Formats: structure tokens, sequence, C-alpha cells
């Protein structure tokens, strides 16, 4: 019997932590066959059972010469493996590129965590040009909140497109509920911080605010996973590798990272996935930006832009250690853990039905 | 002294006839320098309007995938807009080129801005690419020229800031106007000979979703039209493809009441569709210029992108349905009232260049 | 003011000199426009003013990579110069390949010199498939003669897609009608003409066809032999190492085809293998003697204007003997009268069967 | 007879002006022979250079850049029959190329040799650059005794190192033999220059916020800003400076309309090193957009004053010496000599002479 062959599309660790309950959710029901396409891992392939038909070997390099590769070769895999429906994820250069093969090939595309934005033109950058270049080729729209799917709206998009499915985020996060020896019986801070546009000076700022608080307050402990490129791991080891109330860690793999984020008394991050993540474990963040796409948990009290600002981190740090009610303030928004299932109603809404 | 570099990227006819204006215009004025790449008929419209390329990409061929066209564009534009030391990318229209090319200039932080924003049918994908390369290049575009209100609100709805919005014009309707005041280079031996004193039908066709079959329909309707009415006179200018030459050649080239043409230089052109009683046509451009010169035009297509001329009356839908397009070409030809119906601007003065140039200053010749 | 796009493609002499007449009434007639692209001949596009569009660099090999370049590859500059019809000559890897590219890319195909038939299944290879497969892909067909027509018919060709035209060689030999060490060797001599080049003849054969004029040379010491040899190092070493002592025989180096005409009007027979020469001799009123065992020009057999002499020594000195101590048999093989292979007006027949089919509507 | 073939490497305009000297001193004195190598036409036509071949290469990661180079430049080099290669200042092309030349055995010289801020990788790659041709030259034409002495603590022998001053005096002396002249003429006219990549965003912003304060506070001055070739530079000079009618932002000018625009300049603000050696010699004040300079000369000789990128100072610095005619000719005061006196082509030749046209 006719399996609808639903092509999936990423480069990256969020993409494809955002896209394994689908996969998962496609694989189970017998009305869908998930045919994976990467352009890039293998820990998070291995950990929701992910198996790649085609690895494309693009991504390493210029934002054009990347670009023209997806689009140049992607076609080919789409066509071999007979994809009747593409989705890609987020606001990745790999979802914009894909997309725009996909649609060349007259391939229709369904859009995975859909109308986030900043309102701030090219901030960053490319990101947010992405995510509206994506909504203008997706056919489907999976938003996340209400509040994306009015920003759809507003971008011409017909309303009958706009499912809101919440972020599959919250399924990935369910399928997975020394570090221990560390945060045992000790308040333990979780930083990750990774955004190009923060590298160098402004993540200096971000470690010697992490140094303030730890000379400041003995009890302390932070744990921070670095993101896998060597000039971030450079500015933290060189500021933090000898105060024993720091453990810099290697990425850790998902499950290991979300135990640490329960065990955690709060979060500093500039992560979308642990903006998401992090409230829904009620551990009260602290974004490392002067911006985000997730205003929702700004409104609801969940989340507080901090920037890159030392005095600020340290101040704001403080309140929520120090006054409980501050801190309960922070804690009771992106979906309750069965988007992947709401995904698969709109693409059988969509795709296998008959007027 | 420092000018502003406006990259011009282009690579067909139409999109060159539109930029002219806007070429012109920036290489008169002393605050700019027009810096042309195209990425290709186009020989003779430069040498026309005096444009010279800087660069001449070799990336656009007949039988090409859309794939590995843009993925040309986008991978290989970037190097000479850095070389010319682009400022600002001008792209035209609905063409891939002028997405591929518009996503190349974002990729090296070009701010683009985009002639001829707005158009749009309302029917998605309808037709594929032009429809999704407008929405696409909407998004990457910082300025947006405008050729009517209803093209401004149609951007509006795509959640573009209306200071981003400028109402232009049509340059088209500027490029009629520098041929009309051109006598010698418009003279055409054979075809001022073929419609001297004759009513003359002029009709274009070319739209890849009308290929074989339709155009049939319509070469049918031709020819019907022809044997009923003796001193009627057809000039069908041939899109260059040789299956839509072949449609019309086998059906029509026994008729001497039609005249088969190659493409015709933009003066020539304009001049036989100023001596013509009417228009069929499925060109954007032909239905903003035909209007414009007091022809009403009978749109050979389902949908169009110009609500204006069909609102006002200057244009009817007939799509390829050959009893149709024999009773309304009937009915304008006998009825001089609804021939007059169909007579009067819904697309512009012809001054568009000169309000593009002020919306450029404006933005990136301007510090607070 | 619209021109049918006949794109011509060739990568030979021969190929060249017959598409010629075909290339100018083309290019002077206002409704066409010939785009010439070879597969290679500067000398014979000078003489007629042939100016090709593109060039691929293609012929120097097997018939496979020869034949998957021409398929791969030709296709693109027929798109790129908005061709709306091909016409191929002959029975060459070129003809077929091309009208293949042609068919790809729904270009409909003429077959200038169609029919042509030895009767013997791939002989010779591939001649003999190329023209069959061209037939089938041709939408319209240039017939030489009656003969040729009916050959076609016979493989399924609808008779309404056969023009008898005739042959543009002769249109070609009327055009340069239109050489000091060459008259100096002839002038007041019986003359023979002698072109050998067929592939299945190099070595052994091509030696007993040198062996014949030797011994004729020495048993007539009035007669004299002019040999233009093909251009083939193989082909040059056979004539070389046999004669390029013999003073009665003036060996050459291919000659412009003005030149080559000219001293076949001087000859007083020829001797060759050559289908284009079989066609041109006859139409001069020089009897020939075909260096063969077979041929796709029976018409000329039938008329008694050539005779199959093969490669045997013996047979060539007596027939070659025949026609010059006798008067009689000599005069036999001359009809100065009768055209076996058009009136030299075949381009103009061309253009009308293209006009009639590409340039009207019913 | 025998001519030494001196191979010539650029690939940019400030090498290439640099270099004009020496091969016209080359070229006109018949034991040596220029054969230039481009790795990159204006400057070119100006001093007659014909480059023998020009790779393709440099448009990009610096690995590939220099991997093309260390690949390709041997061929060109044989080919030639090159004898002695120069290469000239801090560029990956100087590096790469000397090493290509190393490899197959051709002994180089390295023009403006010693230059050092002090600090490592500090700007990259130049810094590490200049260290890396200086372990791979024979021959050093040190600009100043104080570039020399960086030379000789790094292991280099003092026989190795020639005191030669800068080919950039020789090169504006050999340009000092129409809406600009409109623009300046009789007005105190600032010339500004700004182009290191360390400075691209927000603190070219600054300098520009300096120049719009500096504008409105004082009517009669007037700025010509010739801009480098980058669309973000352009784009932070022009969003800030282009209503302002007070400045001209110009494209990049011909060496010779940019050397009679600094003549007719009251005072220069760069961080161009070429303009920090060309100014102080035409006796204008500069003041340096930059924290560092390898420099140091027209520092301690007073020409010249760090400035950074701090709006404050620069509005300061510029008034001072705009208000204060004592503080204007303390930056000029004759007598010092920071990088030599229009020679150095000749100086050169001695050397290459003496080092390569000679037997014991
Ligand atoms: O050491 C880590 C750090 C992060 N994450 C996960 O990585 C995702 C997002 O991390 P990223 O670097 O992608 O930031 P984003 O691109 O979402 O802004 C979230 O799902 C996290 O739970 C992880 O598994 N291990
Ligand atoms: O033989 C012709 C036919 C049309 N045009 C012009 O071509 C443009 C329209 O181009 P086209 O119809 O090929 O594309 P479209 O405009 O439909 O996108 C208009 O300005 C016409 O006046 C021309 O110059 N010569
Ligand atoms: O030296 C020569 C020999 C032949 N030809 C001409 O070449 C053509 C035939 O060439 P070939 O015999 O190689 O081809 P074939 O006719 O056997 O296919 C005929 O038109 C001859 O008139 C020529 O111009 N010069
Ligand atoms: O518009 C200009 C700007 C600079 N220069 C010259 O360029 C050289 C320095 O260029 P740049 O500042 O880019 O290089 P740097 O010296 O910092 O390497 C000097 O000799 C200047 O005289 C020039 O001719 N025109
Ligand atoms: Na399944
Ligand atoms: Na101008
Ligand atoms: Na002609
Ligand atoms: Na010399």
């Amino acid at each position: 019997h006719m399996a609808l062959r639903v092509g999936i599309v990423y480069g990256t660790r969020p993409e494809a932590i955002k896209l394994a309950p689908l996969v998962l959710a496609l694989d189970a029901d017998p009305g869908f066959e998930p045919v994976i396409i990467t352009t890039g891992l293998d820990e998070i392939n291995e950990l929701f059972g992910l198996r790649p038909r085609h690895n494309l070997d693009i991504m390493r390099q210029r934002l054009s010469a990347m670009a023209s590769r997806i689009v140049g070769e992607l076609g080919d895999p789409l066509l071999d493996e007979l994809v009747d429906v593409a989705v890609v994820q987020g606001d990745t250069s790999t979802a914009f590129a894909a997309a725009y093969a996909a649609a060349c090939e007259r391939i229709p595309v369904a859009h995975l965590e859909a109308g986030l934005r900043t309102g701030d033109r090219f901030e960053p950058f490319p990101e947010e040009i992405n995510r509206r270049l994506i909504t203008q080729l997706a056919d489907l729209h999976f938003a996340p909140t209400a509040d994306a799917a009015g920003n759809l709206l507003a971008e011409g998009v017909r309303s009958d497109d706009v499912y809101v499915t919440g972020n599959t985020v919250i399924d990935a996060m369910h399928l997975v509920l020394e570090l221990d020896a560390f945060t045992e019986g000790r308040q333990t801070v979780l930083l990750t911080m990774h955004r190009r546009e923060s590298w160098g000076i402004p993540m200096g700022r971000v470690a010697a605010a992490v140094a303030e608080l730890c000379r400041s307050r003995p009890t302390l402990r932070f744990v921070i996973p670095l993101h896998p490129n060597p000039e971030v791991r450079r500015v933290f080891r060189s500021h933090l590798s000898s105060l024993t109330q720091v453990l810099l860690c290697e990425p850790l793999r998902y499950s290991e990272f979300i135990r640490l984020m329960h065990r955690a008394v709060l979060v500093l991050t500039d992560s979308g996935g642990v903006q998401e993540e992090a409230p829904t474990l009620g551990k009260p963040v602290l974004v490392l930006r002067d911006r985000t796409e997730r205003p929702e948990g700004i409104a609801a009290g969940c989340a507080r832009l901090v920037g890159t600002d030392p005095a600020l981190i340290v101040k704001e740090v403080g309140r929520l250690l120090d006054d409980p009610e501050a801190y309960e303030a922070m804690r009771r928004c992106y979906g309750e853990g069965d988007a992947a299932a709401r995904c698969l109603e709109a693409l059988r809404e969509r795709w296998l039905s008959s007027p």
C-alpha cells in the first residue's frame, strides 16, 4: 500500500533533535515513509535511530558556495528516493536551499518550527531572511505558538496552510527523560553560548561574569558544555579552566544534557532550543542576547534578555539566587509534547485526502 | 568623487527593455554609476539603448534545469559584484535570474532594490516559477519600485514596511516614449508595406504553459478570422523557440493575410503596435504598452498579474478558446461602441526611471 | 522577416562539396538561413564561401567514442543557434549521430543523397547501416534518382517524404567549371585519372591496383596517370613505393575541387572507388572503371557509363586496354545525351521541398 | 651580457607602489632585468610595469590562497629563469612567494623589512608573515635603524641588513613630477583614509561620527575621504556623511591624484601604513586611527600621534592642531628624517649588486 515518501533534510544537531520526533512518528505510522538526506550528528542519529539514505558532504565556507551546492545537488537524491513531500526545520541556510531545491522539482515543502520573528531585519543574518524565504516556499507551516501563526498571516500565508502544532523539541525532551559527582548537593548554573555574532569579546564578558559570580559565591557551581568550535572553547578555557567551581564540558549527548538541565537551578543561554526546553522544566532562563525570536517566554516572565553585559548578568543571577520571590516569578509556552502527531495529521489532511 | 555603484542584473529582452530607462537615468545623473552584469535578441536592445555590460556570465542556455541555472547564478555572481565594487543591486520582474541574483547580492550583504514589484495573480505557483520568484525577491529586497497602488498593497500584505515601497509606475512606459521619438531606427520596409492602409492585428504568444495544443487553438482562431475577413491582416513576431515557431508556421505560413516575423527590435515593434487596430498577447510587457497607445488588448491567458487594465476595461481575459477569440476580435472589428469601450493611465506616466533615482538617492545617498 | 533556420552538419570534404550548393541556395533565398556546424576542409569552405558558426573538435578514433561525442555534444549548438530543421548528407557516422542528436531535441531532419543501397548487409561498414538508420530518423529524403526513391519506399518511408532532386555534386561541378604543372603533364597525352581511398582496400588490394598501373605504364609508353592521393600515410606509401620512379605517373597531393574537376575533364578515362567521382565522371562523358566488387550507384552500371573492375590487376589491365585500343567499346561507355544523377539544379529542388514541407499550412 | 633576473612578486596596489621605484631602477640599470609575476592596472600603467605572468589566485580562506601560491608560483619563476626574488611588506603573497622561491633554491630579498608592533599575531596574519619572510630572505632592505634592530633580534646576520629607507618616498617623488581642486581651493582640508579589517563596522562608524561633529562645529573645515574598495567600508562612510557638503567621499584615487591631494591637505587621519610614511615627508601632521603601529619612528619624532577610533579624542586632537599653531608646528619639526630621503631604490640596487654581482 502507498506510503507518502516524506523527505527530511538537515545538517546540524539542533535540526536533527527537533526533526527526530517527526521521523519516529513517520516511521511508526504505515501511511508515511521518512527519507533522511543530510548536508553535514552520529551520536543523535544513533540515540533516536535516524538512518540517513544520503549524506552530501557540502557543509564545512562562504554562504553563497554552500547554498549554490545544495540548490545544485539536492534535486538528484530527492528524485532517486522518489520523495513526494520535503520537510525542513528552523532558520538554517540548509532549510532554505533544500526548500528551494525541492520547489525546483515541484516537490511540495512543509516547514517545521515556522513563524518565529525578532522583528529586526537581517538580524541575525542569515537566519531571519531564511525564515522569510522558507515561509514563501512552504505549502504547509507547523507553527509552535499562536504568536508564530500570526507572523505567518502578516507575510501573506493563507490561514488554511498554518497548523499550531507546538514545538517538537518538547516531544524530544520527553523521549530522553562525573557530572552527578560535580552537581550533587550544589546550586548548579547551566550555561551554553554559541551564536557567531557573540564570538570573541562578548563571550569574554560572559566568562568574566561567571568568574565574578564564582569568587563572590563559593558554593555556586557552573557546568558549561562548549560549542564544538576552537575559538569558543579558547575564550571559556582561557577565562575559567583554573576555577574548580566551573566544569567545562565537551558537547553532551542530548539525554545527559536534558538530565543536567533538570538538576540546574537556572539556565544562561543564547540557544533557541534551550530557551524552549528550560522553561518546560520550570528553570528560569537568562537569554545571552539583545533580541529573541521567542518573545512568548519574555512576555510570560519565564525568560529575560540579559545580553553580554557582565554587570547585568551578575545582578540578574544574584537576584534569582538570593530573592526566592523573583525566582518563583520566572516559573509556572511552546506546546505539550505531542507536536509530531499534530504534524502527521496536518500532512495526512493535506496530501493523503481527496474532496 | 564617490558615485553610488548600482548593479543592474538581467538575462532577457523583457528585463533589458524595463531596466534600460533606469540605466540611462543612472548614466545621466553624476551621483550614480550603473554596473550591468548579464546572465544571458539582447545585443539588439543593448545597442538601441546604449547599454554596455561590464560582465556576461554564460549561464543561461535552452535545455537547462532551473536548479542548475539558479545554482550557477548564486555560486558565481558574488565575485563580479565585489570586483565592480557594487553598493546596491537592482533586479527586475519575476525571472529566476532576478531571484538568484538577489539572493547572491544578499549573501555579500549588498542591499537589493526590485524594479516592477508587487504584481500578483492570486493563484499559488501559477505560473511556476514566476509567482514564487516575486514572493522570494519581495523578502530579499530592501526597496520596492511598485508600478501601481494595487501592487504596493500586495507588498504590504506580505509584510513589507510602507517606507520601503515607492509607487514609481512602470519603466516600460519610459522605454516606449524613448523609441516613439526615433523614426529612422523604427523604419521597417516589409512591415510597413504589409500594414500600410490595412486593419492589422498584432499577436505575440510565448508563455510555456501554452506551448503545443493551446497555441494551435490560437493559430486556428487566426485562420478562421483570416478566411472570414479578407481585408484583415495579422503580424505575429515569433518567440525564439523552435516548438513555438513550428505550431504557428505549420498553421499559418500559407495565408498571405498573416506575416510571421522574427522577434522585432523594440522600435520596430512599438511602431507596429501603434499601427495595429488591436493586440492579442500573453505578454506582461505588451499588456502594459498596448493600453498606453489606446489599443484594446485581448489577453491569451486564464489569469493576469495586471488586473488594472481588466478593471479599467482596457483589456479582457480570452484564454486559448478559439470560439471566444473569434467572437471577441469580431465584436471589436464590427461594433465601434465595444471598441471605444476598451480605450480612454493604468501603469504610470513615463517618468518612472527618475522616481526610482529619487528613491535610491533618498535611501542610500543620505545621512542622519 | 521569419527565416527557416536550416542546420548543416558535416565533417569531411565529400559532405562539404555536396552540401555547398544547398548552403549557397539557402543563403541566396530570403526564406531560409543556413547554420553550419562542423565535426571536423578550410580549402572547400573558402572556395564556396562556407562560414561555420561552430566547429566541434570531435573527429581525428573508435566509432563508439566519435558517435558518443556527437550524440552528447551537438544538441547544445543546435539549440543555441535556434535551428528549426537539420540537414545531413550521405552515409557518414557524423550524418547518423548528428541526425540522432537532432531527433533527441525534436529538430526535424532532412537527408541529402538518400536511398543509395549496395544490397549487401553491413557491406561496407559502417556506411550501409548509417544510411538505413538516417533513413528512419529523417522526415524528408532528397533522393538523387528514381532507383534511390524506390529503395526508401522498400524501407517503409511514406511517398510524400521522398523528393527525387538529383545529386548536388552535379551543381557543385558546374559552380567550379566557371593548374600549370598538371596541364604541362597532360597536354597532348592520353591521361588516366585514378583515385582510391576505401578502407576495405588498404594494403594488398591497393598494391594490386598500383601493380596494374605499373604493367599498363611499361606496356604503353604514351599512357599517363594522374593519381591524387587520399590524405592517409598508409595510402600514400603503397602508391609512392610502387609508382614514384615511373615518370608516366604523376602522384599528387589532394587537389582543390576546381583543379580536380578540370583534371577529370582532360582525362581519357577514370579509375576510382569514390562515390562522388562515379557521379561526376559520367556527367563529363568519361568512362569509369569502379575499383570495387559492388556499388551503391547501379544507374551508371545499367546505362553502361561504368563497369565494376574490383582490385584484380589482370581485369584492370584488360578493361583499360579494351577502352584505349577499341574506340567502339570506348563510345559504348559514353551517353553524353543522358544524365544518370541529375541536371545540376538539385539545390533548388531541395529548397522547394523544404519550403513545401516546413514553410506552408494546410 | 648577463643580467641578474630579479623576480618581483605582488598582489595589491600598496605592494605595487612600493615595488615600482625598484622595478624602474632595475629596468634603467643594464646589470639587472625585472620579471614581474602578480597573484592579483592603473598603477601598472602609471609606472610602466608589464607583468610577465598573472596567476588568478587572490579574490578566500588564507590556507587555500597560500596553498595555491606555494603550489603554482615555482613554474613561472623557473620558466622566466629568475636568479633572485624580491617580495615587499607583510602580505600572505610575500610570504607564500618567498617560500615558493626558497623551494626552487632561488635566493630572496625582502623590501621594507623589520617593522614590528611587538604584539604577537596582532594583526593576523601580517605580523607572522613578516617573521616568516625574515627567516626566508637572504637580504633585508630595512627602512630605518629601528627596523634593522628588530631583524638582529630575530637572529639575522648584520651583513644581510641594509638600511635603504622606504621606496614609498621614491614613489611619491616620481608622481610629484579638477573637482578635487574646486572642493579644496582656499579651504582647510583634512585627508582621511581608513581600511584596516579589525576596524570595519562600529569603529569606522565612530570615526565617521567624529568627522560629523568636527564638520558641524567648524563650517569652513572640509574633509576628502577616498574610500577603500569594499562595499561594507563604503556603506559606513556613505550612511554617516553623504549629506554633509563639507565632506567629499571619493572612489579610490590614482596615486598621482592622491599624493597631490595629500600635498594640499592641512593634516591626515589614516590607519594606512603607506600614508603614515608619505604624509610626514610632505610635512603634514598624521593622526593614526589605530591602537598600535609598526611605524613607531613617526610617533617618537612627534610627526604622528596614536588616536585610535575614540571620537572624543579624534575631535580634541584635530581641534588642537587646527586652533593652536604651536602644536601644529611641533608635528612638522624639520631635522629628523623618519623613513628615508627618496633614493631607496638605488640603495637596494647597490645591495643586490654587492651580494649577487660580485666574486671574492
Ligand atoms: O551540550 C549540548 C548542548 C545543547 N544541546 C541541545 O542542542 C539544542 C540547541 O543547541 P544549539 O547549539 O542548536 O542552539 P540553537 O541552534 O537551537 O540556537 C537543544 O535542543 C539542546 O537541548 C545538547 O544536546 N547538548
Ligand atoms: O518582437 C517583439 C515582441 C515583444 N517585444 C517587447 O518585449 C517585451 C515583452 O517581452 P516578453 O513578452 O518576451 O516577456 P514578458 O514581458 O511576457 O515577461 C515588451 O516590452 C514588448 O514590447 C519586442 O521588443 N519585440
Ligand atoms: O584530390 C581530390 C580528390 C577528390 N576530390 C573530390 O572529392 C569528392 C570525393 O571524395 P571521396 O572520394 O574521398 O569521398 P566519397 O565520394 O568516396 O564518399 C568528389 O567530389 C571529388 O570530386 C577532390 O576535390 N580532390
Ligand atoms: O585612494 C587612495 C588611497 C591610498 N593610496 C595609496 O595607497 C597606499 C596605501 O594603501 P593602503 O592604505 O590600502 O595600504 P597599507 O599601506 O595600509 O598597506 C599609499 O602609498 C597611498 O598613497 C592611493 O593611491 N589612493
Ligand atoms: Na511507516
Ligand atoms: Na552617472
Ligand atoms: Na538567406
Ligand atoms: Na635593465
